[PDB]
DNA sequence: GGGTTTAATTAGGG
DNA sequence: CCCTAATTAAACCC
């Protein structure tokens, strides 16, 4: 099973995107993908896990 | 190595 | 496709 090891860069940008919105549109997601060198799919997945984590800390 | 985090997958909702 | 909760398993880090 391949697992992505995100760089600190990818991670800080994912988090900055998340403060902006928990549910980014397609365009936001594809723009971020071009920026940080991840697929939209992996961003979507990161966002799924980020939202469940965020949810649990309430 | 093992406990914690967390990327990825599964099985469920419309 | 838009998601979820729960699970699985790999990476991080002491």
């Amino acid at each position: 099973r391949y697992r992505t090891t995100f760089t600190s860069f990818q991670l800080e940008e994912l988090e900055k995107a998340f403060s902006r919105t928990h549910y980014p549109d397609v365009f936001t997601r594809e723009e971020l993908a071009m920026k940080i060198g991840l697929t939209e799919a992996r961003i979507q997945v990161w966002f799924q896990n980020r939202r469940a984590k965020w949810r649990k800390q309430e």
